[PDB]
């Protein structure tokens, strides 16, 4: 039974918006980073680190937090460089959740105003 | 990394074909069961325990192994009940990969005929 996220709301969202983020099927009492990503490029993930959050799955392996999206951002590679600014209404942007391997739930496809 | 697991060959399969199971996004050090299955009720599987085979991921996160398939076999559900002959030329067998809590990969479609 695979991991599964939910963000709320997803589509239409504005600069600035706070969406509700749950996580179910995860790996109870590990700690979790909750942000917003694009793929740019094969296998390169840019985020968002400046809003990320934080959750600690519970016995059940469920969890949750919210989120600030923007619309566009500095977009940042695992290893702390950049990579460079990621607009979300020409790119796929996506939030969801990663522990510290890179697992977690398959990210949640989100869109802006 | 949402856990995948890719089964091949996935179609056209025989009584006995062996199969390459291939895990990834799964949790280093975890061992996982990797098993053929059919859902027999909403939210009841019914397995292939004489089969199933074992693998634990790697550091990485990944696991391969073989399985050896069934085009029918005798479905047990998860307390070891005998539920009965599945025939997987009508039923939705799947193959996949899963830990102590249940937790893992979606399982993938497979087809006899
Ligand atoms: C653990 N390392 C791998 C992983 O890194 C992901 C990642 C990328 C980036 C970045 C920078 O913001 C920072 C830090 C680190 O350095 C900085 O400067 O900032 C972080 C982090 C990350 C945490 C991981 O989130 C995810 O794994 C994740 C996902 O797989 C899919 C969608 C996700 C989505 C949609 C959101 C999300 O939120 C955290 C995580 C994911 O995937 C990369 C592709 C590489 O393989 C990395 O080696």
């Amino acid at each position: 039974a695979a991991p599964t996220a939910t963000v709320t709301p997803s589509s239409g969202l504005s600069d600035g918006t706070v969406v509700k983020v749950a996580g179910a099927g995860l790996q109870a009492g590990t700690a979790y980073d909750v942000g917003q990503c694009a793929w740019v490029d094969t296998g390169v993930l840019a985020c968002n680190p400046a809003d990320f959050s934080s959750v600690t799955a519970d016995a059940n392996g469920s969890a949750s937090t919210s989120l600030t999206v923007r619309r566009s951002f500095e977009g940042f590679l695992f290893d702390g460089t950049r990579w460079g600014t990621v607009d979300c209404t020409t790119a796929a942007c996506q939030v969801g959740l990663s522990d510290a391997a890179g697992n977690g739930p398959e990210g949640v496809a989100i869109s802006f105003n």
